[PDB]
């Protein structure tokens, strides 16, 4: 028993992290086969970042402007190109540690592991959720850019995130590995509005089920509710509306615990309306929304890789 | 900016995890050089765990009774021995993925990363603290036994923990890599007293400094205090007494923030006495004590 925010083992990704330097700027790159992926803003100076014409800036750059380092080994850049907001640096050597991988665009409310790096060296690993407003509440200092997010499905590493920037509000924004930003954000140093950040309702419920499975059941009430009536209450507290798809996803957890989803919703309703009265659930004094139903199942069944 | 509970990259440890089987029992082992380390209770059945004579049980066993599997590769066991509560199985092949490593016995209140495994395969990774009462609040299912805890200092992996059991209270107990239990716990299925779990005061303070560094400053009051007077308040709320060594450790964070340690103590004093009034600090509604001062510095300076 016990329940923790848990990241995927990072070994397969560690072997793909490199250092990319262009001028003064140094950040992280992902080395898969004979290609290094990094944020395209590596080519910019602090001034350029205000209003960069990336096409024009990229034209001025040559292969020899890009210093790519894997540990102590220096890779030879034999070509460079731009796919949306990601730079693809072609190198002469294929990464022999390249794992079975895919690029996926993940949905808001889904989770992934982030391998935080600095100068191409892995620093740490932690589990993140893509917020409904397409930001991430991560931990990123200067030179953390190009650190990637991933899931591991059996043998396959599914890269889903690359960090590009911190917004003035102190949250992070990034792209998928095809270089399309999550949300409305762009890779320029201007004021960008993050939207209203709602709570991921389906995740909170999954966490409540995890609580029950681990013998934390104090919040279980006698009441039930309907989807409609629950969502009325959810809207008030800036919770994602709950759909039947969401209800369906929770089925396995419902079946394990013997607690119907709508009964759990009624428990959640009371917690939102009355608070926790200074109690905890799984050692937390607020409702956690960064565990998916699949995360809870994964942890409670003990799936390995 | 931003501040997260962060584990060390697990790659170097993943290459050392193996499956150890003895009879019906299967659990995890640590393969370093030509030696495999695992919990000695691998030799026990469910019945035996009530009151095991490990010496006697071990006598019945021979080298060939220990099945050691690394991925698909089966290792040949050429010797076995018992060191405290750990089994040391000598194998014919040195682990070619053996990193630079050390065995360390960590102090209560220090942190480490745990690589949770099942049947010798890595499942996940998370950051833990050794509680003052020598337990850990982890996440361990059946067959998670032998999963290890570690720190990484530049190139060197410092193994500090091996999981042995869950206590009836739902927390975990284990040993260092020489097989000595942290705290008073033993490897038998009996009721064992966990003891009062105090809060790691120096860690809470480090976290408060991290909060300030990330611009979360609402809890900063006008008051100050003394060590003695603070500790009087600490004792009341089951907080570890704060020492001058603790004060000294916080110096870099004090210097970065411009907030004297005793001023921070006074802020903490008010939070203990008045609560948080339903507010948060770094996205948490309670005081976090599983970040060391080193952890905070590591994250805020961006060490690899």
């Amino acid at each position: 028993s016990g329940f923790r925010k848990m990241a995927f083992p990072s070994g397969k990704v560690e072997g793909c992290m490199v250092q990319v330097t262009c001028g003064t700027t140094t950040l992280n790159g992902l080395w898969l086969d004979d290609v290094v992926y990094c944020p395209r803003h590596v080519i910019c100076t602090s001034e350029d970042m205000l209003n960069p014409n990336y096409e024009d800036l990229l034209i001025r750059k040559s292969n020899h402007n890009f210093l790519v380092q894997a540990g102590n080994v220096q890779l030879r850049v034999i070509g460079h190109s731009m796919q949306n907001c990601v730079l693809k640096l072609k190198v002469d050597t294929a990464n022999p540690k390249t794992p079975k991988y895919k690029f996926v665009r993940i949905q808001p409310g889904q989770t992934f592991s982030v391998l935080a790096c600095y100068n191409g060296s892995p620093s740490g690993v932690y589990q993140c959720a893509m917020r409904p407003n397409f930001t991430i509440k991560g931990s990123f200092l200067n030179g953390s850019c190009g650190s990637v997010g991933f899931n591991i499905d059996y043998d396959c590493v599914s890269f889903c995130y690359m960090h590009h920037m911190e917004l003035p509000t102190g949250v992070q924004a990034g792209t998928d590995l095809e270089g399309n930003f999550y949300g409305p954000f762009v890779d320029r140093q201007t004021a960008q509005a993050a939207g209203t950040d709602t709570t991921i309702t389906v995740n909170v419920l999954a966490w409540l089920y995890a609580a029950v499975i681990n013998g934390d059941r104090w919040f279980l009430n006698r009441f039930t509710t309907t989807l409609n009536d629950f969502n009325l209450v959810a809207m008030k507290y800036n919770y994602e509306p709950l759909t039947q798809d969401h209800v369906d996803i929770l089925g396995p957890l419902s079946a394990q615990t013997g607690i119907a989803v709508l009964d759990m919703c009624a428990s959640l309703k009371e917690l939102l309306q009355n608070g926790m009265n200074g109690r905890t659930i799984l050692g937390s004094a607020l409702l956690e929304d960064e565990f998916t139903p699949f995360d809870v199942v994964r942890q409670c069944s003990g799936v390995t890789f």
